[PDB]
Order: structure tokens, then C-alpha cells, then sequence
């Protein structure tokens, strides 16, 4: 039974109604940057003893933190911003959450209702702007609609295929006195009627039939399996089917496991892409057949019967047409199939040992590899050392680029929601704020931001947030003084012609610029720099052992190329296994 | 006669066509951050020997720099971004340019045409997102449309009421070989038919008639007069009518001049607001009657015949209904009236000396003022010292907040386009990037960013840009360890109840956090901190005399309130003249 | 009710629009493409493996034939009054099922779909998704222009017919051999039917005649045709119906036959909106 700070017959500001509405949703943390149109809400937050605000230094840092909070917990991330420039600063975060299907509730303050449309002070039509980059949005036009809309916003953001929901609240609504009704019904008749039914036995039995008739099955696992860790593991035990994950599905199945084919796709392992290429049965669970994964669609799993289980019916048949499909929760589908696979285990002598052996040969002949040049630090090796010293139990947020791929390749995530990374949009400056949200959601966990020097500096101001909030965020900065991935594409497609990809100072080429150690020192965060590979292990150990925030500046050669690589729109036969920028 | 780097019959990439299109517009500088969807464009830029790229460390820094470039020169600002996260990072800048009517051309890369709408890698529907926050936007669907669209984009951005125009260019279009036609006609028949005619003598004579029949005339000057400095000055000489400017119109008429009433509005001078309040003739030239200026509309210039000259017909009669209006260029209107006022000078014995004397009494009894507490540095005084040491000839960019108002109040701008500030949207983090664009456009000028500690840290990463580009940008940081303006509103409307407005470290309250000196040192930028008022003059002098970039950290008391203040939606009788947070 | 529709069946869906596959019901097997090409591909397989696949659904077909025997399409004949179902059945016989049929929307639309056996596609022209009244007569015009040598008949209701009655002028001017079989019940039939079953037969603006002269047929559709120089006639007795339709067909050029029908007729059988097969209604009218 919920307890309000107000009497049931006592009028109160809309802002106080809005905050209590969040309290009734179980919200414990918000990421809010104060402004004129949202001052009432901020005043109401201070009256709440259950909701804590983490003040960012930029709204983009705020919304990215809410994403990290959401991705690392499964809870919806909540960020609050003011009108105008505050609201527009959320846009990259909203788009990011929509593409990666992250549950997010964003509340923006707005000018008074009568002032809307008059080009008023700090006014943007944020609902118009964000309509195409959110799952849904609202413009509250009356104080009595606040309880209903907030409830609908959280329901829409967390149910079905998760996504961002924005609620725009005019300032006069926040100031109006009213008595809220919490027993009101949601106005979502269309959405609720299209909510997927629990998976029928008819479809589940069809899948099990295909499994027993296959000889080269492959699991194609993605972000939709992040809540099905136990069920997926049980499924693999009963079938023995090897598992290949997407960038978004890392950790759903243990990467260090014997049946793990690791990541597939453009920068996936050779044996993972091989498995899909030669499979006769593709079990696509919680994926959306992205172009980074498939390449040329007609060549992707061309010899396989495709099974697709997605909670979004619009995804089923979008890029590739499945022979068998299930529209519903993959968690429930796995549970249903596990019961059948267990009761008919003796009847179904499932043994794909020959197929698994064939893949093990590919894993032996084409493993993930890297070179060690003298005493220079291989970024791949640095991440591998972090894995060992954290025992693969750390929460890892990254930026976007070469370091992002290496963090996905050379760290073996044992559980889901350890891996926090911008996949669909691929937004730089995501790593540091996401680590903040993750550390807030997981106070006792080891949180490490594996970042690049280009992505790190984009939201470097959030270092202030980290110190003020006393968050034990570790920053493993892989510094190559360049925009790595773009530089890599320059080497292969533009004859290594440099077009604004150097991030240092041309006046002092060999000097590391900027000095990231001084950024950390500015915010009272202890830092160090390692250059020699021999000193790397002790340096990372120091970063972990030192209580509180820490920045380790790891200097890396910029000639490194991410391998292997399947060219955009290419096939498995177009895979590149050797080459760099030397 | 323009000279191309290609033969008239030689096929070339769309990216090369796009860059030459910019060259034919006289573009010398762009602000571009490279990404996959815009790599072709960046490759094409390196082949250009006339166009220089300033690489920012964040796209928001890039677009804000393009604004500073535009505001300080009158030329269109050009920024280029990649698809997805790059494009969404421009949004705050686009909205900012639209509200302040700043000429801006933003070019974004886009995924291949066939890939659009499929939730592809790094894809955002940027045209949908930015439709309501740009003057116009385009999606190029064929390489042959590039010359026409680019020409239209620059025409729309710079003609009539200036504004931002976004052009989205799919990657396959950039790669396609074609022979461009530069002799093609623009498809803007509606827009060009609605372009205001040159002002008729009929309307101009009506205004002159009103002037000769008035006894208390006041000039209400805004951003529309930024190109009419000479004409406005001539007008004032012939009439003797006192001048009151908006936040956007500072410098159009010399602030240090005898007939200058300085700024009016919410934080305008008492005598400026008094003049408008008791005027019988209000000459509204290049303004839009914003709520920051008028307050309660029915009380604004209630006893005055209102003359409104605006190039946007949609602005004439929007908030207040004018008795006399002219839809056209205020520059041309001034020229027409000056000829009449000169030829009929003896006939029209214009003398508003009695009215001017009445205002001089108000200027004597209610001047701009501030207190000096011990050795603590008054921010108002710091800005006043900067004025003296730069002889009022410096280019000033600011953030948003208390320091923004003091920079507008206590610096006397002698010419237009010295004052660069976000007025309509009021976006924080604008100051530093805008100074960058201004310094690029004006290499020999004194560029100073008067910033607050909250606004400064938002785009602090652009310090790297400043050092790399070797720009003589001076940073006058007014550090009060708080969000000043919000804190001020807390004191007056919420019983000084603090709601996340402290920017320092609560663990070390008296320690200045963060250490901004170390941010500058990280980017190799010389810096210093002044705390005692006695040492302030020498410190600012050092900042100016030291060649290259410089950061001066000025410590200020956070108890200061911006005065005078007319409450939002209030009248002149509601003006507040005394009070702070002590 | 979707959950009850083909609940015991494995569903195969072949559609050229991928957005349709899985929209309402989730298929076990699907093909996104031209059904014409899919049929061609399957026919080759079904022919080459005919001996291997001893396909025989004779038992299932026999089970359905029993249902076809016990629950066939039916109608009553009251005295000499003309059953609309019968009128359409006579048209079928006299045109040998080779005529192009356009209709309006309502009861007559359903009877035209039930009691005429179309032998080829594109004989049946009717507004299905939107169900727009006033469609019949103009559609017949377009059909007659596209098919100059065909027998084009507009089976219309008095409500739908009058909505675009002005196109009678078009028919005469263009000299199109459009036949109009007007089923006149003086009411909006289908709405009237729903009134009888869901609103206790409470009439809410469903009568199309003149309340001052209830038993007089209003309006006089014969005079609409005469206004546009189109030969017309009216039949009331069922005995005279066969000769009347024959006259309509044999008379060269446009023709309007005004068939007077009892308004108490209900379209059967009927499954209520959002209902299941067990909710099917087989008997009842408005008498
Ligand atoms: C620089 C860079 C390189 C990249 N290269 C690669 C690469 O090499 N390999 C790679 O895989 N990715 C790569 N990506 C990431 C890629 O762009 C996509 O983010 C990713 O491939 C798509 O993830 P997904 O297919 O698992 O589906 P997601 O984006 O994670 O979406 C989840 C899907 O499952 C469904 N779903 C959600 N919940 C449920 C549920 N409970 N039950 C059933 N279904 C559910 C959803 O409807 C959705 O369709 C890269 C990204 C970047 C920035
Ligand atoms: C914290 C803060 C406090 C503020 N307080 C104040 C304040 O106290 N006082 C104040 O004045 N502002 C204040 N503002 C700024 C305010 O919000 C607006 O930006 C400003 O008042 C509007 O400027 P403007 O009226 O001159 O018109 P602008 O926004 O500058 O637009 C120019 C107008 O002139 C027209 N125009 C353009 N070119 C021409 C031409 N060639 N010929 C004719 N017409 C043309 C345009 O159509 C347009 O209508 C504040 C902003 C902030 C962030
Ligand atoms: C220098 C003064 C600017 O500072 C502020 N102005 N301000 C307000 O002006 N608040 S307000 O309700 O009356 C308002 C009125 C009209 C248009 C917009 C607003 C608005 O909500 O802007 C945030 C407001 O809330 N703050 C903090
Ligand atoms: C780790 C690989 C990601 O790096 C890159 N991918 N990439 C591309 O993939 N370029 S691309 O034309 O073929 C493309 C194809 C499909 C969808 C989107 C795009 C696109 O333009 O994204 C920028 C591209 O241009 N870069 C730099
Ligand atoms: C905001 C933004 N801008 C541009 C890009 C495009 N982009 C860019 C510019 C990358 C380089 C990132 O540089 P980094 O130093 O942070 O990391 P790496 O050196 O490991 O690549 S990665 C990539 O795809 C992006 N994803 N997001
Ligand atoms: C991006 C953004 N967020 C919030 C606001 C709202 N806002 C905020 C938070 C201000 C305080 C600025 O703090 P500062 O330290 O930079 O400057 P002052 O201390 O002089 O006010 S000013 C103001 O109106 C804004 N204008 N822009
Ligand atoms: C233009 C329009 N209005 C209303 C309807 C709704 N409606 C109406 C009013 C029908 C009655 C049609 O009357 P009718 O005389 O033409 O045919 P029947 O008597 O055989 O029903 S059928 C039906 O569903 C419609 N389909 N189209
Ligand atoms: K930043
Ligand atoms: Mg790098
Ligand atoms: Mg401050
Ligand atoms: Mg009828």
C-alpha cells in the first residue's frame, strides 16, 4: 500500500502530482538538469524522500546516463529537462534509445499553455521534433491528465518492444492546484489489443520439429534475449546448438562457454559468420536482422530454414522472410520449448556433435588475433587484461569506433546487462555518461568505461558529475590520437587519405593531445598514463584497487585495424582477415 | 568568372559537385565533423584549396561555431555533420539559429537512398525531426539536384528573414558520377513572389508625419537593424529620438552615445522601460515584440502610436497591433526617411529636447548600479574593466544566465555584430563555440567569451579546437559556483529553496570546483585565477596582452541578483530595483 | 473473433504485401510474393510428385457436402411478391453467368454475391473495403467502356442508385449498353436489418419513400430513366419477372428495370460482428 505525503482531499501542485506519480511507479532515481520551465518539478523533487536526483553537467549527459541506468538494470531510465535548449539536448539520447529499444521516460518542462506557438522564451515544439524518434510522446494539456499520462508513459516504455517516451509538461500545469485520481484507466485500447498472446503450442512444436530434422543448427541471439538468460541456457543444454550473438545480445549466453560462437556480423568472428553461412536451421531469437549482421540479404543464411521469434510483428518478415515465426515473448517461447525438449529428450536423440566439430575447426584455424609491436600496447590485449583482473564480472560501457569493437571482441561477458553500448545509432560520447547511470543503478558493481579519445572528450564534462556523486567509475581510455574507425575506412577505400581524422595538435605531433590526465585532475579524479605494455597489468590493477573514480590513459598505436571485416553489403566470401595501416 | 578544378565535360562525384557548389557561393570556411555518411564530402573538401575546415570536438560545438561565424560577419554559417548521432547533435543549434534569425546552412550526410526508412545503421529521419526548427530543409534524391538545392538553400538562409536551412545528402548520391549544371533556375516561385517590395513613399511619409506630431518619441531597435548601423545613426541625427535596443540589437546604435537608452525589457534599464511606458510614438524597427521585452502586452506602450517595420509580414500584428506599418527592409526604409527628413528639415523644426531631458532625469535617478563587498569581485565591475581595456571594440560572446545580462548591461558596444548571444532559445554552452566561429571570421579582432561556470563546462571540449586552430580566443569566466539565474528565481519565488543549483563539490564547499585552470592546461591553454578585486585589472590586462588563447577564472559572489527586474508578464510599475540573496 | 478463426488449422499465407503477413493472424508458413508465381511453382511439384503424393481429401469433401446439403443458401417466396434472391438467380440463368455485375452496397450487394455464380474473375465489381454507396452505376459505365461487347448489369438498391443517378445522362450520351437491375425495397435495407436485431426494430431515418404516400413507390425511378432517354419498366408480380429481365437484356442499349421487393427480407446467414462460427444466425427476418 502506497503512502502519500499529502491528504487524499488536499489540493496540490501539478508538479507534486507528477513526482508522486513517479513514486507510485517505483522510481528511485532521476537525471534532471534544472531550468525555468521545470523549476516547479525540481522544487517538488526536493520534497520527495524516495526519489534522488543526479545532476548532470549537460542534458545529453543526463539522458545517456538514464540509458546506462536502464540498460544495466532492466528498469526504465528517467531524465528530466527544461524547455527549449534543455529539451533539444535530449534528442540524440531519445533516438539512441529508440533504435536500441531501451525503456526510457523523458519529462520536459514547457512554456505556459497560452504561450505555446507564439515563439515564446525558450520554446521548442519538442513533441513535433521527437515524434519520429520516440515510441510515443505526450503534451499534457490539463493537470488532471498527469496521473493517466505518466502511467501510460511507463507502460508504453516498458511493455512490448521497449522504447523512449517523452512527456511535455507546460509550466502553468505544474503550478495548478488539483486533487489527483490514481484509479483512472489508461486510454490505450489499440495498443493493448495488439499485445502479443502467449506463444501457442502449435508454433512451438513446429520449431522443435525443425530442430530434430536439422543437422547444422545455429542460434542467432540478440537484444531481445537480455531477460531470458536462464531460459536460453536451459535451451542450449537440451539441444547443444551453438550460439552466435549480436552486438546488443552479448552476455545473454556466456561468451566464455564452449558452445559460444561469440559475435557475428561485420566485425564478428570468422567461425560465427561461417556457422550462419552454412547452417540449415537459423534460430533468430530477439533480433532484427540488421545490415551490420546480414550484409547482402540474399546471401545471408541462404541454405537455412529460418525461425524468427520477435515481440514486434513489424520485424517479422521485414528484411528476411522466415519459414517459421512466433510473435511474442522469447522468454515464454523458450520456457514452452524447454518443457517439450525435456519430456521428449529420449525420443529426440539430438546430437549435433559433427556440426559442432566442424565449427571448432574453423575456430581453430580462424581465431580472434592481434599483433604485439615491441613495447607498444595492443588495445585488444589491454581489454583482455581487464577481463582477467575483473574476472569477467564488470559492467562495461563503451564509446563508438574501433575500441567499441575490441571491447566486444576481447571481453567475455558472463551475464546480460554487463555490456552497455550504442548499437543502432552508434552515438559517440555515450560511454562515460552510461557508466554513470550504471554505477548509480549498481552501487556494488565494477563499472568500467572503455572509451576512445574522440568519444571521451565529447561529454568530458560529466567527470564533474562522477566526483560530486562519488561514483566508483573506472575509465579505461584507449588513446590512439585519431578517429580510429573512420581512419580505417580511409586506409581501405580512400588510399589512406586523411580527412580531418587526427585529434592531436599538428604543432606538436608526437605529444599526446589533449592531456586527459589534467581533465581528471580538474575534477579531482585520480589518474595515470601507461605507454609500455610491460607496465599495463600493474596500471589496470591500480585503477581497480584505488577506491572511487579513476582514469587510466592507455596509449595505443593508431595503425591498428579492426579484424575480421565483412565490407558493407558484402557476403561471407568477402571477409577480410589480414591487413592494417603500416 | 569562377574557375573549376574539373573540366566542363568531366564527370565527378556528387560530393565534389557539392563542394564546388559551396565554392561558387563564396564559402571559405566550414565546421565539419567526419563520419561514415559524410566521408565522401570530407574527401572532397581536402581537394578544395579555397575551403578550410575547422574540426570541432562535438557537432553541437560545430553548429554553434557556425552561428558565431554568421553573427559576427553577416555571412551564412556552414556546418557539416554525418548521419544519425551527428545530425541529431545539430538540433539545438538549428533551433537557436531559427529563433534568433541567423543565416545558417547545415549539410548532413545520410544513409544510401534505398536504405532509408529501414532503421539502418546510423539512420535518423533528420528532415522530419528538423522541419519545425528550420526555415526550410531538403532531402536530395538525385545528384543532378545538388547545384539547384545548394543555391536555394543559401538563398533562403540569407534572404528575407534569415534562418537555418538543412540539406540531407544520401551517401550514394555523394558517390555518383555526374556533370553538374550551374545555369539552372531555382524552384521557389511562391517565396520569391512574397518577397517584400522596396518601401513605398506613401508609408514613409506617414511615419514622418507622425514624428512631427509627436512629443515623446522612442526608438525600439532590434536584431533587424544589424545591417543598418549607418542609416540608423543618420536617422537619429535628423530626429533626435532616443534609442532603446533589445538583447539582439545591441550595437546597432552606439551604447555609449548620449541618446542611447541602452537595453529595455525584463532586465533593461529603468529609463529605457520608462521611455516606452510614457511614449506617444513607438518606432519599432527590426523587432518582434518578445515577451521578455513587453511583459503584459496591454500595458506595453499603452499611450503610444506604434510604428512597426519588419521584413516578415507574419510578425506585423502578431502580438501588438501597430497604427502604422511597413513590410520591408528597415535599411531601405531608413534611407527613404532620411532623404525626406533632410529635405524638409527647416520645415520640420524637430525638437524633442524636453522629452530627452525628462528621460535624463530618470537616467540620473535610476542608473545601472552594483555593490562592492570588501575585496570580492563584482562581475559587473569585471565586465566594465574589460570594456575600458578593450576600448569597447572587442567581440563578445556569452553563455546564458546572470553573466549574460551583466555582459549586455555593462559593456558599451559601439558597432553591431560585436555582441554574440543566444536570445530566443537561450542555449547554454553557446559562448565558447561562438567565440571560435567569430575568431575564424575575424582573425584580427579581440574575441572574448564572457561565460558562466555552468555554461562553460557544457562545451568545454572545444578548448581543444581553440589550441589546435591557434585562435586568439580569450575566456573571461565569471565563476559563482552556481546556476545563477535559476538561483535568483529560487530566492524570489521559492523562499531561496535550493533545487540542484550548486555546481561545486558538497564534500568541499569552499573549494572551487571544478578547477577550470586544469581544463585549460589540458589543452595547452595558458590560464590564471583572480579572487581579489585589487588584482583584477592587471589580470584582465595579462589575458589580453598574452598572445593566443587565454582563460581567466574570475571568482564572484553567488548572492548577486540581476537588477533591475520586471517579473514575467508584469508591467513597468512592477519593476524591482533593490534586493539580492544576502 | 480472430482467436476463434481457423483455431485448429496450420495457416499458410501468400501475400505480395509483407505488411499484411502477420498483421491479424500469425501464419505458420508464409510466402511474400506473387501468388500467381507461387501457384505455378507448386503446380510443377504437385504434377511431378503426383504418384508419390496420393492426395485424397474425399472424406473431408464429403463432410462438407453434408453441411452443404443441410445448410444451403435459401429464401422464402411470399405470394406473388418478388424475392430479390430469385431475381438475381433468374438473371444468372438468362445471362448464362457470363455477365459483368456491378453493385451498390447493402442487402442487394450480398444477394448479388450469393445468388449469382461468377465463372471468371473481373465479372464481380463491388466496393468491399470502404463499402461506398453510389458505386454501382458509375462502375458499370467504366466496365462497359472497357468491355464494349460484354453484358454489363448494375444490380443496385434504391438508396445507392439515387446517389449518382445523374450518371444516367452519361450512359445515354455515350450510348453504353448498361443494364440496371434495381432492387427497390423503399428502405435502407442493411441498416434496417440491424435495427430489427439490435434496436428492437426502431426506425431511425431508414425509409426512403414519401410518408405522405406510404404505399406509393417513391421516387419514380422510371421517370429518372425517361429524363435521360433511357427505356425503362417496372415489375411487381413474380410471375412477370422472367419476361421483364429478358426484355431488359434483349432491348438494345441502356435499360432500367425497377424490381419491387419486400423490405422485410434479412440477409442470411449472418455471423455477428466480432462473433464466432457458433454465433451464426440461420433463421429470422422482419415480419
Ligand atoms: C561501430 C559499430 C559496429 C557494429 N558492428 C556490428 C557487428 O559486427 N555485429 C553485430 O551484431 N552488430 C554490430 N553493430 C550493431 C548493430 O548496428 C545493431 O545494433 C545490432 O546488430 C542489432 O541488434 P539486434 O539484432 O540484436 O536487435 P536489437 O536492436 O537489440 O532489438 C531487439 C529485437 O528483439 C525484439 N525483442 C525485444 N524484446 C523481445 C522479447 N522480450 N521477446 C522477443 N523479442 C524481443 C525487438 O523487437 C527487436 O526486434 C555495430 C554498431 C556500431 C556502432
Ligand atoms: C536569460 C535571457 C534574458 C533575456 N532578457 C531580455 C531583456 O531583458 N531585454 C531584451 O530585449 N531581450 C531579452 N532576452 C532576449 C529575448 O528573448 C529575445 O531574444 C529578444 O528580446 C528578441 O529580439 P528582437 O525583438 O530584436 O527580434 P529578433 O529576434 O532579433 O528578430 C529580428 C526581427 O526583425 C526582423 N527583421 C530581420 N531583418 C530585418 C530587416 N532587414 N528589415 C526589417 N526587419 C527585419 C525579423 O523578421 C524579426 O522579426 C533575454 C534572453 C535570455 C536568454
Ligand atoms: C532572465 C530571466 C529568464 O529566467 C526565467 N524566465 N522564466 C519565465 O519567464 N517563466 S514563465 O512561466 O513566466 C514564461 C512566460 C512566458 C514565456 C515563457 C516562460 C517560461 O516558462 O520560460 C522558462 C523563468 O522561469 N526563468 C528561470
Ligand atoms: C564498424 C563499421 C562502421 O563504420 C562504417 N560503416 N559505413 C557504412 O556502412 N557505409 S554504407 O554506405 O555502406 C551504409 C550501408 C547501409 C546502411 C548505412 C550505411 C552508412 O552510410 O553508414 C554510415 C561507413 O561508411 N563507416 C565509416
Ligand atoms: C556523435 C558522432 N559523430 C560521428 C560518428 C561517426 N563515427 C566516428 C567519428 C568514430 C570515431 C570514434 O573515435 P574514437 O577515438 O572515440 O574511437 P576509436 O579511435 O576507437 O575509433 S566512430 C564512428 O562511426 C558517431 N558514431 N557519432
Ligand atoms: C542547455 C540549457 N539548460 C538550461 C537552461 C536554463 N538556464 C540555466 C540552467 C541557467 C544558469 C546558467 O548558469 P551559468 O553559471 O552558466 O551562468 P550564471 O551563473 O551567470 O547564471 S540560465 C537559464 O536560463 C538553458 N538556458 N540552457
Ligand atoms: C455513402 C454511404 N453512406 C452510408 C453507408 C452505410 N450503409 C447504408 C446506408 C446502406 C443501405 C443501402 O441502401 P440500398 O437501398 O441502396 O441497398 P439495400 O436496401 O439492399 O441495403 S448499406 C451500408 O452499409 C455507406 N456504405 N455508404
Ligand atoms: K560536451
Ligand atoms: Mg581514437
Ligand atoms: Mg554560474
Ligand atoms: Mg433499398
Amino acid at each position: 500500500t502506497f503512502i502519500s505525503r499529502f491528504a487524499p482531499d488536499q489540493p496540490r501542485k501539478g508538479a507534486d502530482i507528477l513526482v508522486e506519480a513517479l513514486e507510485r511507479q517505483g522510481v528511485e532515481t532521476v537525471f534532471a538538469y534544472p531550468g525555468g520551465a521545470s523549476m516547479e518539478i525540481h522544487q517538488a523533487l526536493t520534497r520527495s524522500s524516495s526519489i534522488r536526483n543526479v545532476l548532470p553537467r549537460h542534458e545529453q549527459g543526463g539522458v545517456f546516463a538514464a540509458e546506462g541506468y536502464a540498460r544495466s538494470s532492466g528498469k526504465p531510465g528517467i531524465c528530466i529537462a527544461t524547455s527549449g535548449p534543455g529539451a533539444t539536448n535530449l534528442v540524440s539520447g531519445l533516438a539512441d534509445a529508440l533504435l536500441d529499444s531501451v525503456p526510457l521516460v523523458a519529462i520536459t518542462g514547457q512554456v505556459p499553455r497560452r504561450m505555446i506557438g507564439t515563439d515564446a522564451f525558450q520554446e521548442t515544439p519538442i513533441v513535433e521534433v521527437t515524434r519520429s524518434i520516440t515510441k510515443h510522446n505526450y503534451l499534457v494539456m490539463d493537470v488532471e491528465d498527469i496521473p493517466r499520462i505518466i502511467e501510460e508513459a511507463f507502460f508504453l516504455a516498458t511493455s512490448g518492444r521497449p522504447g523512449p517516451v517523452l512527456v511535455d509538461v507546460p509550466k502553468d500545469i505544474q503550478q495548478q492546484l488539483a486533487i489527483p485520481n490514481w484509479e483512472q484507466a489508461m486510454r490505450l485500447p489499440g495498443y493493448m489489443s495488439r499485445m502479443p498472446k502467449p506463444p501457442e503450442d502449435s508454433h512451438l512444436e513446429q520449431i522443435v520439429r525443425l530442430i530434430s530434422e536439422s543437422k547444422k543448427p545455429v542460434l542467432y541471439v540478440g537484444g531481445g534475449c537480455l531477460n531470458s538468460s536462464d531460459e536460453l541456457g536451459r535451451f542450449v543444454e537440451l539441444t547443444g546448438i551453438p550460439v552466435a550473438s549480436t552486438l546488443m545480445g552479448l552476455g545473454s549466453y556466456p561468451c566464455d562457454d564452449e558452445l559460444s560462437l561469440h559475435m557475428l556480423g561485420m566485425h564478428g568472428t570468422v567461425y560465427a559468420n561461417y556457422a550462419v553461412e552454412h547452417s540449415d536451421l537459423l534460430l533468430a531469437f530477439g533480433v532484427r536482422f540488421d545490415d551490420r549482421v546480414t550484409g547482402k540479404l540474399e546471401a545471408f543464411a541462404s541454405r537455412a530454414k529460418i525461425v524468427h521469434i520477435d515481440i514486434d510483428s513489424a520485424e517479422i518478415g521485414k528484411n528476411k522472410t522466415p519459414h517459421v515465426s512466433v510473435c511474442g515473448d522469447v522468454k515464454l517461447a523458450l520456457q514452452g520449448m524447454n518443457k517439450v525438449l525435456e519430456n521428449r529428450a529420449e525420443e529426440l536423440k539430438l546430437d549435433f556433435g559433427v556440426w559442432r566439430n566442424e565449427l571448432n575447426v574453423q575456430k581453430q584455424k580462424f581465431p580472434l588475433s592481434f599483433k604485439t609491436f615491441g613495447e607498444a600496447i595492443p588495445p585488444q590485449y589491454a581489454i583482455k587484461v581487464l577481463d582477467e583482473l575483473t574476472d569477467g564480472k564488470a559492467i562495461i560501457s563503451t564509446g563508438v569506433g574501433q575500441h567499441q569493437m575490441w571491447a566486444a571482441q576481447f571481453y567475455n561477458y558472463k551475464k546480460p546487462r554487463q555490456w552497455l553500448s550504442s548499437g543502432g545509432l552508434g552515438a559517440m560520447g555515450f560511454g562515460l555518461p552510461a557508466a554513470i547511470g550504471a554505477s548509480v543503478a549498481n552501487p556494488d558493481a565494477i563499472v568500467v568505461d572503455i572509451d576512445g579519445d574522440g568519444s571521451f572528450i565529447m561529454n568530458v564534462q560529466e567527470l564533474a558529475t562522477i566526483r560530486v556523486e562519488n561514483l566508483p567509475v573506472k575509465v579505461l581510455l584507449l588513446n590512439n590520437q585519431h578517429l580510429g574507425m573512420v581512419m580505417q575506412w580511409e586506409d581501405r577505400f580512400y588510399k589512406a587519405n586523411r580527412a580531418h581524422t587526427f585529434l592531436g595538435d599538428p604543432a606538436q605531433e608526437d605529444e599526446i593531445f589533449p592531456n586527459m590526465l589534467l581533465f581528471a585532475a580538474a575534477c579531482g579524479i585520480p589518474a595515470a598514463r601507461v605507454t609500455k605494455k610491460a607496465d599495463l597489468r600493474e596500471a589496470i590493477q591500480t585503477m581497480l584497487d584505488t577506491p572511487g573514480p579513476y582514469l587510466l590513459d592507455v596509449i595505443c598505436p593508431h595503425q591498428e585495424h579492426v579484424l575480421p571485416m565483412i565490407p558493407s553489403g558484402g557476403t561471407f566470401n568477402d571477409v577480410i582477415t589480414e591487413g592494417d595501416g603500416r
